[PDB]
């Protein structure tokens, strides 16, 4: 599933990467949207924050797109950023504006039917992956960003003066601590579960899966000491941990065979999971149907049957007391 | 894949229709070992219980085979019954005498290569599945029985005058309850994990896995009232349930997608599991290396990578108190 020099290549990708790692737009969509329209640290201006200009294209299944939705909720960005939700099933073409599936909405702007359409509608000679989430500029018809880690930093502050809800999920004091955390939590866990669930060899799988539980144990301990990863405050590290956690019992445990312990077995990790979940307007950003149809039904490499498991038992509404406990 | 009128048939079993519920060989081997050599209810006579004559061919991974090993220990039949353990791994020619794998012993009698050869040595023109366990008559060079449910009833009485340990696992007073439990357990549970695992449609899976957890729940009430399924007496219905229980967290949970609850989440089922496991002599009949290699690696249909999940944590040695709670 890549788009090469403007044409879709289903999965006929391909017959030897002949020089190689592609290419000049392996991320040419890394602009920032800004309070004043100035350029961010990469990319170009003038993406100034304002209402009725911006649009988020996402899956409800993807942990990477899910952080942008969480952020849009916590920051009160609903009146600023309207949303389209691709179909959960990622087959031959890639993400799909296939409606039908409850909560998949079609490309509700320019009703394409492929996410690679939209990426071309903004570079028709584009060479690279066709990913969610996509931060889209209704005005200049292109892609501000398709990088979830940055889109969430835009949301963190770019709208503050236009009346976003209060909250700074990357405050200077903690940016160091947050950055170290984002780092290992990405290797060992955000990525850890995909590495394990897509292992080729058994020694690869043991490798990944062992790392996954070595980090679960280490995080169980930190959470642990204080309500969240860095202490008493919610930060973007927590939200990024969280998008993986909420998927772990319903999917990564049986489907990616990370099956040594369920999250609901750790006191603190499970407490954390329920804590963030119960924050207001966070539950509605969680769709288990898209989560489970997507992973079970799309990864025929791994689950030839497309049979979706009954799924580990869990009640995320169970009061957690992490607000009392801490600190 | 089957044996067809004498020849080993890898997969293609065989000419689809044109014959024939498989087959004049379904007629199975269903003789009885009896104390006096009279025939049982099926087959012929002349299988008199006696030392040095009879042999058991098992897999250590299968729960049908496991039954006959448990019954062999509880009844103290080791002096009369020697054992060969196929190899865990069901390649293209079903069960195999490959002894590379620890605990896999090769054909301790006839050093054939393949279990199906044993069936051929007892029958040039055999046509049926080639299963474990096999109860082998060294003297006549044929198969007494390849039916685990009957084999254990023969172990339960046939050697009673030759020094078998006292013990009836199917006493006349409990038979009608045992026959009901057996029926319900084999359908929804010993077999239920298989119907769910190898379902083909979401729907057939949904129905199978539902019935599993619904039976587990009822078994959990039952085992909350007394040590064993029918009271304080251990019976063949317990043994039959237990050999599926013991495989459940290591394999069926993840490999057959019977997730939702692990056995170790049930107070009573999990106590019951540890209770039987810890009986003098039982623990040695359990081999997780075989159990887990067999299911993960042999079922390429269902687990293509043939990777063996790290597996749900459990510790069966921990004290259970069911000797005393009751009852
Ligand atoms: C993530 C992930 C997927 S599905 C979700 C995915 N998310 C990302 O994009 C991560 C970075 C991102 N740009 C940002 O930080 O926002 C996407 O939307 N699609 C992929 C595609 O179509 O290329 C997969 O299916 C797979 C399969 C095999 C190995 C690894 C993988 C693998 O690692
Ligand atoms: C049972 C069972 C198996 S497990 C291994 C099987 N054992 C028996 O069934 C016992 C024979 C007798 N009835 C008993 O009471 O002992 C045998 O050794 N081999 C099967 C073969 O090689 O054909 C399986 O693997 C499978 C797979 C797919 C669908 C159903 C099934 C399915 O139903």
């Amino acid at each position: 599933g890549q788009l090469i020099d403007g044409v879709w290549h289903d999965t006929w990708y391909d017959t030897k990467s002949t020089g190689g790692k592609f290419q000049r737009s392996a991320s040419a969509f890394r602009n920032w949207l800004t309070a004043d329209g100035a350029p961010g640290p990469t990319g170009t201006g003038g993406f100034i924050a304002e209402k009725d200009r911006y649009h988020l294209y996402v899956s409800l299944a993807c942990p990477w797109a899910h952080r942008t939705l969480i952020m849009r909720k916590l920051k009160g960005l609903e009146p600023f950023i309207s949303v389209s939700v691709v179909n959960p099933l990622m087959l031959e073409n890639g993400w799909t504006f296939d409606d039908s599936f409850p909560g998949a909405t079609g490309d509700t702007l320019y009703q394409n039917e492929f996410l690679y359409q939209l990426y071309l509608h903004a570079d028709p000679h584009y060479s690279g992956r066709v990913t969610v989430p996509v931060l889209w500029d209704k005005k200049n018809h292109t892609i501000v960003s398709n990088e979830s880690a940055e889109i969430i930093r835009m949301f963190n502050t770019a709208f503050d003066a236009l009346g976003a809800k209060a909250g700074d999920y990357y405050p200077p004091a903690l940016q160091t601590k947050i950055d170290e955390l984002n780092g290992w939590i990405y290797d060992t866990v955000n990525n850890g579960v995909y590495k394990a669930g897509f292992a080729t060899s058994q020694e690869a799988y043991d490798e990944a899966v062992a790392k996954v539980f070595e980090s679960l144990a280490r995080l169980e301990q930190i959470l642990g000491q204080h309500r969240y990863l860095t202490g008493n405050q919610l930060t973007e590290a927590d939200i990024r941990l969280w998008t993986t956690l909420v998927r772990f019992d319903p999917v990564y445990v049986t489907h990616f065979k990370c099956d040594k312990h369920r999250i609901s077995d750790y006191l603190n990790l499970y407490g954390f999971l329920r804590d963030i979940y119960q924050m207001p307007g966070i539950a509605e950003t969680v769709n288990f149907d898209h989560i489970r149809n997507h992973y079970f039904r799309s990864h025929k490499t791994i689950n030839p049957t497309g049979i979706i498991s009954i799924g580990p038992w869990q009640d995320l509404d169970e009061p957690h007391g992490r607000d009392v406990r801490f600190g």
